[PDB]
């Protein structure tokens, strides 16, 4: 994607050599903002093919509140596997934070729940947010949130979807964090009876790791296509009904996909 | 200043007319991002007199954690006045989440100090964060986060600083916003030996109160003037120990004050 392919190069002309917990190099930069409008298409990178499938999985995962890969390894859905421990678990990662936040006293609040009441009676309010990022949790989850905030806006009949992403991985996570947020923007949408709006990418510690360099060349090579156009098969009863099987992709031609370390 | 004279210029190009909470229209956008590199100058807006003492106090009562207005109503600072309770009272707003966010388990973590931390023994961490976002609180304070999560990042020993604010008052509460963060950037290098680097400001939903369009036009109509510059006269043993009069500002030649209602 043209904004896609700015960032690498921009990450590749004035990212700064930094060296990650892991001993792992990067380039990073810090502060970037994308828009994409999702009338224009499904913002789905063109110039790698992306696999949908894993990325549909673990958004459905999230929404459902579930924190343990079981439902992931049903699906053959191994992204999250070297996270999880003996029993699967990841503690109480993305998918708890957007559906039981803890609070204090025992209780557990619905941020997804609030959000489509709050699209629903009071679409101009200024604090349609959901945040993973629950300070008295992160000692306990097997990966802090790196898509750690969003919120969601409404104008003249088309919701909208800004996502603050603390620690990027260019290469590999960011084509996945695009569509995933995309997609939940098109299903809360239709559950909200709206129109699609722009999803607005910011990015925090935005970095290339050092050996997905070689990838990150080639991508760069490529001319990016016209965007794919994303279906929904299947009007559930809410936001928590989807299935796989509801979305269908048209119209994508990307290159050839491109592994990474 | 010619980022935000480029962002109200946007949200009068690009806005749409809506109606705030309480009805008083607003013209909003949403998604913005702007930079000032805090070494070509201290970002307080000239384009307007702007009062710094307000902004000072403000942050100094946020890094204590105090929630209640007596101290800024002590100091003749105004601004929290509307919002507090009969006893003076916020709720558990930015401050107490600042300094005592409560976990589950009956513990607080003091997210100012973990940024501190962070910053002398781990400056490349990519979660150097503090978050007012509270979920759990948010309905017992006063007013919910406007500036509400913010990250550090250090590149060349520079500290940097990306502030993510939900709600913004373009014209009225911006340049106090601006001033604010890139106040605690200079005190934050200070305290880890580092210099300063860049204030991002990204916005949500970003707009202009209906009844601050011809003080906004008239701000439109003048030049930005050279950038201020901070000095910080003194070394505080912790990030918490500043005072009024540690802060200096030079060269602040701004044009005629635009008062304005909130
Ligand atoms: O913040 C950071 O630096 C990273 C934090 N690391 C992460 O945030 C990890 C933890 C697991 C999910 N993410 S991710 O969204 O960044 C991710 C996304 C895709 C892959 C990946 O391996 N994709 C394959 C195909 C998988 C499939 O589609 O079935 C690909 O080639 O695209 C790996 C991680
Ligand atoms: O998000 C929103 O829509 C706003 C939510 N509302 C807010 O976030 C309010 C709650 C109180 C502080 N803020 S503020 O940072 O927006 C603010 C800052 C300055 C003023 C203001 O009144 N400034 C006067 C003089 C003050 C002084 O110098 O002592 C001026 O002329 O600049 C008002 C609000």
């Amino acid at each position: 994607m043209k904004q896609y392919l700015e960032l690498m190069q921009k990450v590749l002309d004035e990212g700064t050599q930094k060296n990650d917990r892991t001993g792992t190099g990067t380039l990073s930069i810090f502060g970037h903002q994308m828009r994409f409008n999702l009338q224009d298409g499904f913002p789905l990178v063109t110039t790698k093919r992306c696999h949908l499938r894993s990325i549909i999985h673990e958004l459905l995962w999230f929404l459902q509140g579930d924190t343990n890969i079981a439902y992931l390894h049903e699906n053959n859905v191994t992204i999250w596997d070297e996270w999880a421990d003996e029993n699967g678990d990841l503690g109480p990662v993305y998918g708890k934070q957007w559906r039981a936040w803890p609070t204090p006293d025992g209780r557990h609040i619905d941020q997804i729940t609030t959000v489509l009441n709050q699209l629903k009676n009071d679409p101009d309010s200024r604090r349609i947010i959901v945040s993973a990022w629950n300070v008295g949790e992160l000692d306990k989850m097997a990966l802090a949130p790196c898509h750690a905030f969003f919120q969601f806006y409404v104008a003249d009949g088309k919701l909208s979807c800004q996502l603050y992403q603390r620690s990027c991985d260019v290469f590999l996570g960011l084509p996945f964090n695009i569509a995933s947020y995309a997609l939940l923007v098109h299903m809360m949408a239709q559950q909200c009876d709206l129109e699609v709006g722009d999803f607005v990418w910011t990015g925090g510690d935005t970095h290339l790791y050092s050996n997905h360099m070689d990838q990150t060349h080639l991508q760069l090579s490529r001319e990016p296509r016209p965007l794919p156009k994303l279906i929904i098969k299947r009007k559930p009863e809410s936001i928590f009904d989807y299935r796989f099987e509801d979305f269908e992709i048209e119209g994508y031609d990307p290159h050839p996909g491109i592994k990474a370390p």
